[PDB]
């Protein structure tokens, strides 16, 4: 064991070459997911507060080219920002997001084999999953999960944030809300949300305050979280997790995140609020951190000469490229306040 | 007492109008100080790693115009970056900084009445104050104080950081090193350093690691500090100060800072390292924080519609403008990596 400590999580940052095709306009606040060797991309924001399109873009990692998936079936009726998309088996699932006119996307699947959309659930109905934007999503073998986000405004309410998870059982075609973690747990948008070794992790994100003593900043108490909780479906219990380390990341939201084995791997994110909400970029991070969910220790990671610049509001997912599992980062906004079309992959080398 | 908490330190950010005159080129890593209604400016960096000039620029707050002070006497022989300047009585004191060729500025005064420079001390001599760059400075009635910074490289050493304070007794014309705070105290450059209600405060800054277990980032263990110490000249004792608050600022260096009554007031700063040291801007903050040195509580402050953008490596000082004490911020680098000529003043309204 050398005197000087080398970093534990080792890997390489790579910029993914995009050769061409029907390439998506730059975007933030969108959803991506991978099935096999293909990345799917839906939704997005650019310019600020404006949605863009409702095409389903497909990037092939072997050919490094983009195409547009056939727009068959129940094509999603709204072009949205603040949306998310996950993959389970050969289907993609899109939930929520909204446009500037406050119309929210309902719940749809896309069958990548038959190449068709299916409308699955109308949101915001009595006893069903609510309309949400800037929520987070993850999935496992038989569920799509939605955490947090911001609600739809109505006559007698302004939008608020959620602290709940809605779970869609794919085989049964049924939604259920998971146990509510209660008042000590922050309602948040753009939080980290992942299945890791069978359990659900909710971490960091952009929180509603539950304390009138927290002073406002730019007229709102809203702040960046650094808290971490775990839900075990096997027992249906919530626990708050104390995480440690000299390099524990400062409070942040809107970051790339993925699970690789025991690691939660993040990159970028909003570390300071913009004075004008989402109009400007606030302050965005250029750093990557990983949490060992077994030891509960955070450490930064580095990936060689390729260093992605400051960014947040990216789409992210886990995939495997050239036999390496890792964190895929696509799009987002930069400190120039421009959207980017850049795609980066942190390829993990060490054991997980 | 209302249910919802208003901010304690209240004030107004103002952009100081600069009408014209012999206006200084944009710069970071320079020194400013005020005597009466005049701001003095010396040194600076632009482009990265390059010094600029050795003029003493003078801004009159009543006329809002710049001039160049007569270059009489022992004009400082080197154009430097990483320099600092303080005012005591009607004299300015310039210490250190270096140029790209690793020549360091010695210790000079400028007499604002007689309008002449005097060479006071050759640095880096046996038993005397060392050559330093990226040190911090403050002063009181009869002393100029230098804290931290980076040393001059020689044959058998690379530059290192200091954890000591050198104190120049103006009346006696003599330097002395203050008690060394020891190994648990971080050697730092670009740290906060102020006299507050008679005591010396050292806070945050850019630290050398004293633990081979801290992993390197971009090839160096160097990291941003969040520690706070106080030295009382009356007893000659050091104490580490535990500061608190939900809005305690994340680790940072290279920030604007000033003392107003019981408050240490800061703005901006490097919150993430650049991959290439000082070549790029790293990640810079757009937030202001204040520490009540009596209660030891940190809180953010806000100043109305004028919100200075992300910046660090600014020059800063305390002054009074239109009967309001506050924090003066001049120059620095922006997240575009450009230097700025902008000048901002946070005018304090509440009791201190
Ligand atoms: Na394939
Ligand atoms: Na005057």
């Amino acid at each position: 064991s050398p005197e000087f400590m080398a970093r534990t999580l080792q890997g390489e940052w790579m910029k993914v070459e995009q050769k061409g095709g029907q390439v998506p306009a730059p975007r933030s606040s969108h959803g991506i997911a991978v099935i096999g060797d293909k990345l799917y991309c839906f939704g997005g924001e650019d310019p600020p507060y404006e949605s863009i399109d409702n095409d389903l873009y497909v990037f092939d990692f072997n050919t490094h080219t983009w195409s547009i998936a056939p727009a068959n079936g129940d094509v999603p009726k709204t072009r949205v920002l603040g949306t998310r998309m996950v993959a389970v088996g050969t289907k993609l699932y899109v939930f929520g997001g909204r446009n500037k006119q406050l119309e929210f996307e309902d719940f749809y699947s896309y069958d990548t084999v038959k190449e068709e959309w299916k409308f699955l659930t109308k949101l915001d109905e009595k006893g069903g999953p609510e309309a949400r934007t800037f929520h987070s999503m993850t999935s496992d073998e038989n569920h799509v999960y939605v955490f947090g986000g911001v609600s739809k405004g109505g006559l007698n309410a302004t939008p608020f944030r959620f602290r709940t998870i809605e779970a869609y059982n794919i085989a049964e075609g049924k939604w259920a809300q998971l146990p509510d973690p209660g008042e000590d747990f922050e309602k948040r948008g753009m939080a980290g949300f992942l299945v890791v070794q069978g359990k659900l992790w909710v971490f960091y994100g952009f929180a509603t305050a539950n304390d009138p003593k927290i002073p406002t900043l730019y007229g709102s108490q809203d702040y960046e979280s650094n808290r971490v909780h775990c839900y075990d479906p096997a027992t249906q219990k919530w626990t708050e997790v104390e995480t440690t380390g000299f390099e524990k990341p400062s409070r942040r939201s809107c970051f790339a995140h993925a699970a690789v084995g025991k690691y939660i791997i993040i990159f970028g994110g909003e570390i300071e609020r913009d004075p004008e909400a989402h109009q400007g970029p606030g302050t965005l991070s250029r750093e990557g951190f990983a949490l060992d969910t077994e030891t509960l220790v955070w450490e930064r990671y580095e990936g060689g000469p390729i260093k992605p610049s400051n960014r947040g509001w990216v789409a992210s997912t886990t995939t495997t490229i050239n036999g390496k599992k890792g964190l895929l980062v696509h799009g987002g906004k930069l400190m120039t306040n421009e959207r980017t079309d850049e795609m980066y992959f942190f390829a993990v080398n060490s054991s997980t």
